[PDB]
């Protein structure tokens, strides 16, 4: 594992964004983290969504607290109710992202039912479209219509990650395809913009802005802190880095090496573009890009605790600055499960 | 008005129809005619209906012209479809094109868009009201699969003649914006799997194929219309937005250095296309092929894009690159060619009026 550049890019990154202390305080990160999954954890314990989300109690279980990490720490300027139902949300596509079953059956009707107001055949379906409206209810009506769209790709893009295609060679345009349509990009941006904080046509040409560049922040920062617990025990996986070997029929590094000059690239735009906009709106996303990396560093689904030691006894500019970062990151983002995940969801249900 | 770079289009143009072999085919012209007629003469029908005549505000002379550039569009393109797809997909793609004349906030029409929608009750927005109920007619003729692509297109496209209304060309900086834009409007997807009925294609064992289809053909598509239709916005002080426009704005670049960026993008596209598909299932490459030969056809014989102006100004230049172009503009002309009088007819007002 080149752990050389994997640290030279990820300083970069965080100097880029202006990676920093927050008035977020360890105690008010728990207080959110709990409330979101308090009311997460009572919603996937019902009857209902017991019985229609086929998902190993276990799974479900570590799913929800990755997730509620996730939006807990990037979406820290929402209402603690806003972060519950996003928490919900974005739970129900962490699970569709793991399942193994055929979609191409259930979805046979789906537009005529859709048309028809009737509940669809696919069960994911039937219960994220029928608790949707709880996290609309947060938005105006173009940032709902992102989430809606975002929602719908992402759900083509499981059913093409099934086939664990990679692309064919020299298909060069795959890759990204791919990653846009199952990266949720548009659903992050947009719910980044709650209505009773944001005024959705006052700051049109803002949030369409921030949507159409946070899409590819988003997805590049996550693919980069992913490639360790990828690269690592991977699984015949397939990945936007693993597809740009595939597709360009170039190397593991050339391909790493593209990725990290987009995220770069994309990093260095972000603050040009919105430094001197609104000040809301500047804030809403720093706090996102800042908390987005706490919650890569900290949570243990990318196993960034283990690039710790190989590094924490050493002399490097940049390995030095690594855990510089990574401790500010514990100092405010290492927080034991025992402290919010509580009771586990299988007790409720 | 400055000067349109004749040379450098004319040469992009020719290196794109080599790149993707531009030629002759077995499509004759009766049976484009026979085509042409057939999807005009069903969409003709379908808009002159009173519900349709209602709700869908247009001009009639803009909608008469709209139908009739999308008719020669899908008919050109799309070659190896039933005429009734071909009929169906030419009424879907001219309510494409019409939402571009609307000026109408979509706004208060989207308030309640996803309850309705759960709920089964009519949309707000006239347009989603018609497009939806007609929907069906176009998803007939593919598999859930397809079908998925084709509905979140036509989504995207809504949220994409939306933003169009702010006349945005993006934050100085904010060079993800232009793509984000032309993918959003660009109908990729629509396109993409709308080449692929059911009953000549089966989706499942062709998945990979058309899935890789999709994802090329999406850029390939958008990025040949931009560079076709460059010479006619050149001088268009009234439209004010388009991917190379965008280009200029969000990149802080020249005009020049933008249309440089679109030709690479083009070039290298075509090039992926062949390299990709020419070695797979035949009747893949045979629909893909057909599509780009189409698709370049009628950017050349449709009157909207006033390529026949550059035909014109250099059809007795002695040039190597205007030699190539006069001779596949030629067979275009040879081919795609055909008076208005043989197919489109009657007028669309004139049914709706009866």
């Amino acid at each position: 594992f080149p752990t050389e550049y994997f640290l030279n890019t990820t300083v970069r990154l965080l100097e880029y964004i202006r990676y920093r202390d927050s008035n977020y305080t360890r105690e008010e990160r728990i207080e959110n983290l709990h409330y979101a999954y308090n009311k997460a954890a009572h919603h996937f314990a019902q009857p209902r969504q017991q019985q229609l989300l086929k998902v190993d109690p276990k799974r479900l279980q570590a799913s929800l607290q990755t997730i509620v990490g996730m939006v807990v720490y990037s979406w820290a300027k929402v209402s603690k109710e806003c972060m519950a139902d996003l928490s919900i949300h974005y739970t129900y596509t962490l699970v569709l992202d793991d399942s193994k079953d055929d979609p191409y059956p259930t979805m046979v009707n789906y537009f005529d039912d859709l048309q028809a107001g009737r509940e669809q055949a696919h069960p994911w379906w039937a219960l994220v479209n029928e608790h949707f409206p709880n996290v609309l209810r947060h938005f105006g009506p173009f940032c709902s219509l992102n989430l809606i769209r975002s929602t719908l790709d992402f759900f083509e893009g499981c059913w093409i990650e099934q086939y664990n295609f990679g692309g064919f060679p020299g298909s060069h345009d795959y890759p990204q395809f791919l990653r846009r349509m199952n990266g949720l990009g548009h659903c992050v941006g947009a719910s980044l913009w709650p209505k009773e904080q944001f005024n959705e046509r006052s700051l049109f040409l803002e949030i369409t802005s921030a949507i159409a560049q946070m899409e590819n922040w988003m997805v590049w920062v996550n693919d980069l802190m992913s490639f360790y617990k990828e690269f690592d025990d991977e699984r015949d996986q397939i990945s936007l880095v693993k597809n740009y070997v595939v597709s360009d029929e170039i190397s593991l590094h050339e391909a790493l090496e593209k990725l990290t000059q987009d995220t770069l690239h994309s990093s260095k735009q972000m603050v040009a573009v919105f430094s001197d906009k609104d000040p809301q709106v500047m804030d809403t996303i720093e706090c996102f890009m800042h908390g987005y990396v706490t919650w890569h560093l900290c949570d243990r689904r990318f196993r960034l605790s283990e690039i710790y030691e190989k590094v924490k006894e050493e002399k490097t500019e940049d390995a030095q600055k690594f855990c510089k970062f990574y401790e500010q990151a514990a100092n405010v983002g290492a927080v034991s499960p025992s402290e919010w995940a509580y009771p586990p969801v299988a007790q409720l249900a």
